[PDB]
């Protein structure tokens, strides 16, 4: 990784997720915090943000909701108790802003924790001496 690219990670989370090596380094970093569910959830949420038809959101919404938001999900995602409940009510009316609020929580959570840790992480320090 070049020293120019890691500095972008210090400028915004999107750059870390939009960087080919940031994703590689970020995916491995999540493994350290066992927060790999966050990136898998982010990939499903990204597809949700690209679908602009509220008719197809329902089918996949139940699968993502039952898979990632289900209290019985084998891989529950770290979210507030209100965010999950809000998504459940959106199932009655699937909109493009249905999972947008949840992704924002993942962005703020990893940003308030992963970014703080990334700057102090050995990987960032090694790449950023």
């Amino acid at each position: 990784v070049s020293q120019e690219e890691v500095k972008k990670w210090a400028e915004s989370l999107e750059n870390l997720i939009n960087h080919e090596c940031g994703l590689a380094a970020f995916k491995a970093f999540l493994k350290s915090e066992y927060s790999e569910e966050n990136i898998d959830f982010w990939i499903s949420c990204e597809e949700y943000k690209k679908i602009k038809s509220p008719s197809k959101l329902s089918p996949k919404a139940k699968k993502i909701y039952n898979e990632f938001i289900s209290v019985q999900a084998t891989k529950e995602v770290n979210l507030d108790s209100c965010t999950r409940e809000e998504t459940s009510r959106n199932m009655l009316e699937p909109t493009i802003t249905c999972f947008d609020e949840a992704q924002k929580k993942i962005f703020n959570l990893m940003e308030k924790d992963s970014y703080r840790r990334f700057l102090k992480s050995r990987f960032y320090l090694d790449l950023t001496n």
